[PDB]
């Protein structure tokens, strides 16, 4: 397995109205979670959704509002946000600078699949 | 469960020759992994170790050399590093700016414990 993935910012895939770099796939990497580096561009907002899966945001750079079920959480570098199960959430970047965060998501399926793949190896 | 934890840069805990802020404990948060926000201060290196637990680094700010066994990997913001099992790893910051990264680690135990707590 590759040890390092150098970030190529131009390789990001636009989804959920933001620019992302998904962790997976990564050949040889077995994780019980998924992840992505996400950028909400200046004066934009991301796509509102909700889901059964657990999710954590690690705020990397810039400033934004995380709206979770119509409660607003201002955030900046270093802050951690838990996304409650099935809550509607999106990210609002009213500022002039890119807003960066890493999301990690997981559930029973992803965890069991990690354990299953280990046993198969 | 508190939804948000604002970073308190005044409350880092020195460990592994770096200044960190661990994810856990967090009342009400059930995860199959552990985590920490880590700062390697200017002109320092972190504590070299190895372990039978999986780990990855998400590089947040600054520049460093990550040495994994006998191999050097220059890193900067956005880079991701997987720490191979039982590899000796540490971080070298030769620069005048703090080096920030997030580490996520996991293993069979942490994943099973997540499942067990869920079921409870
Ligand atoms: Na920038
Ligand atoms: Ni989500
Ligand atoms: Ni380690």
């Amino acid at each position: 397995m590759n040890i390092i993935r150098k970030m190529d910012w131009d390789s990001m895939v636009h989804e959920y109205d933001l620019d992302g770099s998904r962790l997976l796939p990564w050949e040889g990497l077995n994780t019980p979670f998924g992840g992505a580096w996400c950028i909400v561009r200046p004066e934009t907002k991301s796509f509102r959704h909700s889901h059964n899966e657990y999710e954590l945001f690690i705020v990397i750079q810039g400033n934004a509002i995380i709206r979770i079920n119509d409660e607003d959480f201002p955030v900046t570098k270093g802050d951690l946000i838990i996304i409650p199960l099935d809550s509607e959430h999106h990210v609002i970047n009213n500022n002039q600078e890119d807003f960066h965060f890493y999301t990690i998501w997981w559930d029973k399926e992803s965890t069991l699949n990690f354990l299953t793949r280990l046993e198969q190896d």
